[PDB]
């Protein structure tokens, strides 16, 4: 009895071939509600683009979903939660897109640099005013990438065969990845001080948004152009319009924005802007090469192997042991990566005690999309860590013991630095609610919640530490729910760790770093 | 017509099974000379232990020779030169005796600490000495490791398991590698200060030879007790000797000599040093298992298919084009690695110009071969990159372009460190004699002779430092054949190349370096 | 019009004639210019006079129609060879100087 693959939207059969010849492969009016609702009893996979909606409704309907397959990069359109809940995989195409990308964001400087659609148009009105143009060169110039995932990377190596010096600023690329590509790594300040171009390429997360505001834009080199083809806002719209008015910012060009349909932007009356209606992934080369992915994608899927464009965790892929763990182990990450002074080049997963006995390898998967959660989108929950290591340069591995010291079994996530510095943070889960505790900070004990905003402090300054620093966050008029605190074993230093009921305005973290002269001091939201 | 597999040692069908049924498989009776020439003619591979001897002879009377296998670690018995000189791929079972070294490391270790041989004696002449004897505990003491390869980092995941602490010396594994480890990487002067114990796992190369001597001996801690299952000679005997005797080191565990057969070692003379003849990989697990790999690696050879234990080059393997490439790009990694502040953590291998157009992937691997001399026995040529990067933490890559600046072909190896900073060094092959040169170091140019010992200083005090050099090196009696030197683009600095018909005392070197205020200063051996 | 690809290499080549005349012990008694490599798909006519202009201005208190008659009643006959292939560098000139005792 042959596994059927139904496709709702407009997938062509030869894009999708990657499937076996071992499937029954049907269409159906994916928009068209009542016929894919009719449709979908029958599926075990389920192809789709953007124009189809997978929703609840969908997935109740479907009894025998084993994928949701999504050709292209965004999730909008699937609910990802239903269908983890479900225990139904999702898988995207994630990077199927990065070329067309890439072109379309050379593609908009160029445009940019040398005002091809007003030209365009003032020859389209019948005249030649040859005279009133005048374009800037790209040779010799330092171009800033602001992000160096897989897109940034391309953009970088094909704006550098123009004969421009790329700098890029990303805190989530190793050192030494970046030297291997020829780049100089460099805080946003200097890089908006020292670029003739900037090219946007960040993931859009709160840690991303308007990141370019006015007061970025007032950074930058005086004639600058600037590409956003990335996420709507990261640019700020407003500021953008101001600087290109103003004179500052030369010309602009942009793909994306704050939201979308957009048809009424101020920067739709400057000339010096050149805009696209999201197009940077509008080509038939990205749209076939994210059916062929997809494609692939399930067919390994229902081959019972590994799926790597996985998206989030459905089926088999974990035991009800360690499944609770995954959430966990995600937020060792991320705590791991905020106590770090720069980024680790790798993490080493500890897994002892009871835990150890299971299957865990997932567990090293939750520690790394923890650590990057900043450059990740909330819909995903598994990443691809081949992937990851070859484009950003950080590994994760998983070692097991028998022993758990003092709780039957405890998760230890070791972020390890460049220059062999370790930073380790410990969990378990207990009880019938199996709450997620923070157990370890750095050979420091303790038991805390893995939960809400949480504020550490390293500080040096410590007889009436504690009284200063609750004093000033309740002047703030912030709650402290938890708090774990102690002075370092070796050294003046000592630290503490508090759970807030908000976050602390910029201003208090001055004060409260003044007032116990911290030389570290970070906000998480452990949620 | 099946393949003719001759086994001329003591290897079972039953270690061999992994060959196929796809062979046939024959036995001589290898150090009889006259069988073992005449049943060699008809030979497509050969298996040898260590019994055989595989010369020239051998070589030229097997006219369809494709691989000399040797289970084992040694090379000694087979003239790889004579096999890659006639294209014939050797290979031996690197990791083969890996478990049986390591517990031997930690059986010798354990003998010596409690004496065991000595009370074994006693009672073996009908004795009650009990109070005689006193042992020394390894719990929570400090166990230093000189040498991470595989098999110290074995003895130190044994040892720690005691409860004792790790340190280890090895300049050739990354500081995120000994961190990922657990261990504390160390100067060798530190670890001598620190250790109660001494495990030696270095290989001999003239860099390692006699490295633990007298100087050595008595900067450790009083009561150390040391072991060398490694290689004969990294400790020097009659310096362990007198300190042995002296009372300085308590005991001593040896399972390898300076020379061997050794009969006559006063160490057999001293009770408190346990010795061995050479038995650390003697067991039938170790010995099976070399017969496993090779088996293996001469499936793999025979199936046209790539053999990741090879030793050195032979066959279609590699183009003429390339092949007169391999030597120099080792030159250029053995440069690059001298070059650098410490080990970079990759090595980015750049092909530019005509050689672009080859399969250049072996390039690669002599980049890394040259880089890792110093823990690299001279017979092997090609290293297992993937097992290289698992037990060392560096890796390589290769990049072509179409494009060379100025030479029709030149291959660059940039050395990347953890912190981002990279050092270039380039040559080129041209010629009738395709002399190989290198023709740049970190953006300065020239052309000199990839050749003999060569003198390189970074120094900071410029006027008259030509003269100063040259005038120090030549009071010695050292000859100055060819010569780079320029004042650095930016800074106050000033590097300088030679060419030396000789190598460089330590005291004139200290004088050079006075003289001219150097930061770095260095002698290698490019031949 | 000398080609775009050529004109870089004049002054060059006249610094070349200027070194092959000072390292020569005597005047030379020819001087022969070839191009190698990449270059020697030019027009490269125009190499042959700026090395016998640096050839004499390292010798004579000289420009470019100039020259040929001056190499003339100095007895230097010139020579320019063209070869596409160049054994290391993508393209070079050489400058060869002979003087009247066959040194070189």
């Amino acid at each position: 009895s042959l596994p059927v693959v139904l496709i709702a939207d407009k997938l062509a059969p030869s894009t999708v071939a990657a499937l076996g010849d071992q499937v029954e492969v049907r269409w159906v009016d994916g928009p068209d509600r009542d016929k894919l609702l009719a449709a979908v009893p029958e599926a075990d996979a389920l192809l789709v683009r953007s124009a189809t909606t997978v929703d609840a409704e969908v997935l109740a309907a479907a009894p025998k979903l084993k994928i949701v397959a999504r050709a292209g990069v965004g999730l909008d359109n699937v609910d990802v939660d239903a269908a983890t809940a479900r225990g139904v995989l999702v898988v995207n195409a994630p990077t199927s897109n990065i070329h067309s990308a890439a072109e379309h964001a050379l593609a908009l400087l160029l445009a940019a640099s040398r005002q091809i659609p007003a030209a365009d148009a003032s020859l389209r009105e019948h005249t030649w005013k040859r005279s009133s143009f005048s374009g800037t060169e790209i040779f010799g110039k330092t171009v800033g990438v602001v992000g160096l995932g897989r897109i940034g990377q391309l953009v970088a190596q094909r704006i550098a065969a123009f004969g421009a010096y790329v700098v890029a600023y990303d805190p989530y690329v190793s050192p030494a990845r970046a030297a291997q590509l020829g780049i100089e790594l460099l805080s946003l300040d200097d890089l908006l001080a020292r670029a003739d171009f900037i090219s946007v390429h960040l993931p859009k997360t709160p840690e991303t948004a308007g990141l370019i505001d006015k007061e970025a834009l007032a950074k930058t080199k005086p004639g600058v152009i600037i590409v956003n083809a990335a996420r709507g806002g990261l640019v700020d719209e407003a500021a953008l319009a101001d600087a290109i008015t103003g004179g500052h910012v030369r010309a602009a060009g942009l793909d994306v924005f704050a939201t979308e349909p957009c048809t009424d932007s101020p920067l739709f009356e400057l000339a010096q802007v050149v805009v696209t209606p999201h197009l940077g992934a509008s080509t038939a080369e990205a749209q076939d090469r994210a059916g062929t992915d997809v494609a692939e994608s399930v067919r390994l899927a229902l081959a019972g192997e590994f799926v790597p464009d996985a998206v989030n965790v459905g089926g088999g892929v974990v035991n009800e042991e360690v499944a609770p763990w995954l959430d966990l182990v995600r937020k060792l990450g991320v705590l791991a990566g905020v106590l770090s002074d720069e980024l680790p080049v790798s993490l080493s997963v500890q897994v002892r005690g009871e835990l150890a006995a299971e299957e865990v390898e997932v567990l090293r998967l939750s520690a790394l999309r923890g650590l990057f959660s900043a450059v990740i989108e909330d819909a995903v929950t598994f990443v691809n860590a081949p992937a990851l290591a070859a484009e950003r340069g950080v590994t994760a591995e998983i070692c097991k013991a028998s022993e758990s010291p003092n709780h039957r079994s405890v998760v230890d996530v070791r972020a390890v630095g460049a220059d062999g510095s370790v930073v380790t943070v410990s969990g378990t889960l207990y009880g019938p609610q199996l709450s997620q505790k923070i157990v370890q900070i750095n050979g420091r004990h303790f038991d805390l919640r893995a939960q809400g905003i949480n504020l550490i402090i390293h500080y040096v300054d410590r007889p009436g530490a504690l009284g200063k620093i609750g004093t000033l966050l309740g002047t703030a008029g912030v709650n402290i729910q938890a708090a774990q605190l102690s002075e370092d074993a070796e050294g003046p230093g000592a630290t503490i760790l508090l759970r807030l009921d908000q976050d602390v305005p910029d201003d208090v973290r001055t004060a409260i770093a003044a007032a116990v002269d911290a030389y570290k001091l970070e906000v998480v939201d452990l949620s």
